[PDB]
């Protein structure tokens, strides 16, 4: 394993993921984070590159909004529930970002992860500070 | 390889791939399809299994909606894009079930895909029948 926790997502969600948690969890508190775009080698087949980082990840964490559940983004929570289930040196956080309705047809497996995994509700600009209780709790959760 | 081609998914989109085109392709001219359900053993990682059955299909067969391209499904065309990039030996077919608009968020070589690849269009009752214009290019395609 290479990484602390895998970061997977859809101020934004897009900058809590990309600038936040970085800035907070790896230019602060000093943990290794893994971001698609970042380190991962572009080209190649997606979904390869999704189950390698996983393997590689000591944790999952994933941003809930209505984009995500009901986009592409799925699949990247898909096959962490499907890889977590072979190893549980893996520990998936869900995160709410914001209101989001559950969808109707989500495979078995996803339905049943979002009942009972742990989740820190992302509440804006209080958790925005490096001493929120947002990122108290990402602390807990990690490594 | 050892399948002639495989059917990707997202009357309805799922009739079209799971009976019409067995009933069709595989029985009525002896071709050797790979559906998912049918020809994966479960478990396994999702992404793992797409990647291995692309890579023994000498052709992919995908039944664009708009709720394949805005789904996670849209993760098995992005493969074997990229895979299809390496073998020559992988020919890639696209169908229009019905309208959809190119959804902005694809990944770069999936917008390319859509630009180029043999596209062939259901029509509804007129395509059921064998000898139909649909299963006629569908035949064309084929090994």
């Amino acid at each position: 394993k290479d990484f602390d926790a895998f970061v997977s997502y859809a101020l934004s969600e897009e900058h809590l993921a990309l600038s936040l948690f970085p800035d907070v969890l790896e230019n602060k508190y000093g943990y290794s984070l893994c971001l698609l775009e970042r380190d991962v080698a572009p080209g190649g087949v997606y979904a390869e590159d999704i189950v390698s980082i996983i393997k590689r990840s000591r944790r999952g964490i994933f941003i809930l909004s209505p984009n995500y559940v009901n986009g592409p983004s799925i699949f990247e929570l898909q096959a962490a529930v499907n890889l977590a289930l072979d190893d549980q040196t893996l520990k998936l956080i869900l995160i709410k970002f914001c209101y989001f309705q559950e969808p109707e047809s989500l495979p078995h497996l996803v339905k049943k992860a979002l009942r009972v995994l742990p989740t820190v509700t992302w509440r804006g600009l209080k958790s925005v500070p490096p001493n929120s209780r947002f990122w108290a709790k990402m602390r807990y959760h990690m490594p």
